[PDB]
């Protein structure tokens, strides 16, 4: 149909620049349809033994599932962290325009 | 089943009123038990040959399965796009009395 | 190296609540990791109107094995008597990370 399996996938970055990078190489890469940025997030995890708190950006990156391996690729090669965080969740239906329009901005895997 | 199956459904909308409208009305017309609104949020994508960038903000909707369709027509109608960001994921459970109040607080 | 994982929303109503049980959270081992979401708005109907306050969220990364314990954990302390934590299912990604967030976490 129109219309393949996608999913929103999570990344977060450490800094403003950092995200708005990545956003760019993922979209011209054709590795998603669309990135949303969340600036301003406050990030806690336990490490080295004390509790640590870090200033981070989150992208919400709306692609196929297809893509997901070439995405976290990607996100490895580009990203600061040695172990960068994603994840991904799976869309459920939705505005089928939109999500043909998602199938049509994404290579094809 | 004091529990129905539910979605999140995400939809950006370009400017502060408009969420603001859009959660508004989703709300009053019973399609969703609630809305959150993230703001000053930057949405990057390829559009007519290039990699444009805007500025909008993000409903997190939480509804029922059974209303993706109603809260789609809406936020169509009321959208300033044509072709809106509407896309749900589902969700597996949590605290049970927020599902239920969930359930009861939708048609 | 990957346990079964989950995100989980949480909104917690101001600034101080969030910080504080997002410490709590990663503190009690609970969860792998924890982002907090500032100044959101949240809208919802209640007693016969349509009702907004604001808030913050707080995104949980965690097994689903901890999901009851997590939510447990929020109603403890939340000052709320009926805490949205509701949770989507993580189906893929850094392998990696899912060992990282796996091996940052309890069982029970």
């Amino acid at each position: 149909s129109t219309t393949v399996p996608s999913i929103v996938v999570y990344v977060t970055v450490p800094n403003k620049e950092a995200g708005k990078r990545l956003a760019g190489s993922i979209i011209s890469e054709k590795l998603a349809a669309c990135v949303n940025i969340v600036p301003g997030i406050e990030s806690v995890y336990w490490w080295e033994g004390k509790v640590q708190t870090d200033a981070e950006e989150l992208l919400i990156i709306k692609t196929r599932e297809s893509l997901l391996d070439a995405l976290t690729e990607h996100v490895k090669a580009n990203h600061e962290y040695d172990v960068p965080e994603v994840i991904a969740l799976p869309i459920k239906g939705g505005n089928l325009k939109y999500l043909e329009w998602l199938k049509n901005s994404t290579r094809e895997s």
